[PDB]
DNA sequence: ATCAATATCCACCTGCAGATTCTACCAAAAGTGTATTTGGAAACTGCTCCATCAAAAGGCATGTTCAGCTGGTTCAGCTGAACATGCCTTTTGATGGAGCAGTTTCCAAATACACTTTTGGTAGAATCTGCAGGTGGATATTGAT
């Protein structure tokens, strides 16, 4: 609610139509209405149970209304909203195959690509039917833990736990499985203007960006981005121009294309890390420089807000600071996922055997 | 309330197998030296293990009913303690005679050192099979009436 310097919205449209005003001054005074109304999204619409704890999450691309998650033991929900036909569900072995990256196919969006701690980087379709596995460990205790794929580059990639990527084609033909880090790589991304630059982060205490087509000789790498802690997540833009990264402290931090190794800044906030706590990932808005993520209070940590309860914080991407704080009670569960669509009405988040969706406010006639 | 009557304890005494200590003989304990091998400081490395302390399933802390134990009481019948009284085995010394423990000695044969050759046991990849779980059906079990 509480927001700086801006007014004149009328005024602004008609300057755009008129030519006089630039569009992205309109464009941050529509990301202040966006927060403003998200300041209405108070009323939760929505909650989903099923089975053991929620691990990742994924949105329908092209449809609003549809999401795909993916359980700590290998349960699949597929699930519509205003539908009521009893949504969709597939079982798995339920105590050690914890599903723990997932993306809709671009192509056939009754597909999913997967990775499992079984073992199996599998292509499966929501029906049941194993399309087709793309890897696998081959001797138990080591498993995938990252996954990606990228259409207009048609290519797929997925990290382990051990410190090594492997990059396939639609129908196979692997030229990879180099080793990147020396331990557990928890977050790996495409970049979508471009098709050929990739980002990885690791439990290293680094971040590193790659050239997918250029590197080939084990750590001939492009950059490498130290960090005071290891990272949960680093992930790509829509515009493609920053980078956001995520520590397992208190840190998020924005990288630029100009110097990828020096900051351009630093966002605090805290989202300690824990073992049976699904982990945290930070996420972009799909068409401002907004950013979202989960709070997960420490005590030690210096609040900048007096209130600290298990809220769900959002901020502007290239200022620093705060701009909405999304709370509901019946949900004081810990949301460890949150992403919105990339349509831009709705907002998905995964919390302790919990899935809530966000919706904005329903008037009155 | 006392008294009769057993058994034991406390004090003194005298004489003896065991205690002790003194004495002669000695293989074992300390000296000395060389030869050979060993804990322990330093480094390395890679398995295993504790710090962290959300959120739901399901087990446990509580509270209730009432039904079988427990633990008091009673008492009739059976028994071990006490004891007499007698008497057969055990003791214990003594002796006398045969076997065995140990003590020596010699010696073929049982056995350790050590060189060298092959190979059963181990371990990691590769294949299989059957216990778990599941599901359903037919029998057994159990308590109110």
């Amino acid at each position: 609610q509480i927001l700086p310097p801006c007014r004149s919205i009328v005024r602004t449209l008609h300057q755009h139509k008129l030519g006089r005003a630039s569009w992205p001054s309109v464009q941050q005074g529509l990301q202040q209405s966006f927060l403003h109304t998200l300041d209405s999204y108070r009323i939760l619409q929505k909650a989903a149970p099923f089975d053991r704890r929620a691990t990742s999450l994924a949105w329908h691309p092209t449809h609003p209304s549809t999401v795909a998650v993916g359980s700590k033991g290998g349960d699949i929900m597929l699930w519509n909203f205003g539908i009521k036909d009893k949504p969709t569900f597939i079982k798995g072995i339920g105590a050690g195959g914890s599903i723990t990256g997932l993306k809709f196919n671009p192509l056939n969006t009754n597909q999913f690509y997967a990775s499992s701690m079984e073992g199996t980087t599998r292509l499966q379709d929501f029906k049941g039917n194993i399309l087709r596995v793309f890897a696998s460990s081959d001797t138990i205790n080591i498993w995938f833990c990252s996954l990606d794929v990228s259409a207009s580059s048609r290519m797929v990639v997925t990290g382990d736990n051990v410190g090594n990527v492997i990059l396939l084609n639609m129908d196979g033909k692997e030229l990879w499985n180099l080793r990147m880090h020396k331990k557990k790589v928890t977050h790996v991304a495409l970049n979508p203007c471009c098709d050929w630059f990739l980002a990885t982060a690791s439990v290293d205490q680094t971040v590193k960006i790659w050239d997918l087509r250029q590197v080939r000789g084990k750590a001939s790498f492009l950059y490498s981005l130290p960090h005071r802690h290891p990272v949960n997540a680093a992930c790509f833009s829509p515009d493609g121009a920053r980078l956001l990264t995520t520590d397992q402290k208190s840190e998020i931090r924005v990288y630029s294309a100009s110097q990828w190794d020096c900051p351009l800044g630093l966002i605090p906030h805290p989202h300690r890390h824990f073992q049976h706590l699904t982990p945290i990932k930070a996420a972009w808005h799909p068409r401002y420089n907004l950013i979202v993520v989960g709070r997960y209070p420490d005590p030690n940590f210096k609040s900048c807000t007096p209130y600290e309860l298990r809220t769900i914080d959002v901020f502007d991407g290239n200022s620093g600071k705060m701009m909405c704080q999304l709370y509901d009670p019946e949900s004081s569960g810990i949301s460890s996922l949150n992403e919105f669509n990339p349509m831009g009405d709705t907002l998905a988040s995964a919390m302790g055997y919990h899935i809530l969706i966000w919706s904005q406010e329903e008037a009155r006639t």
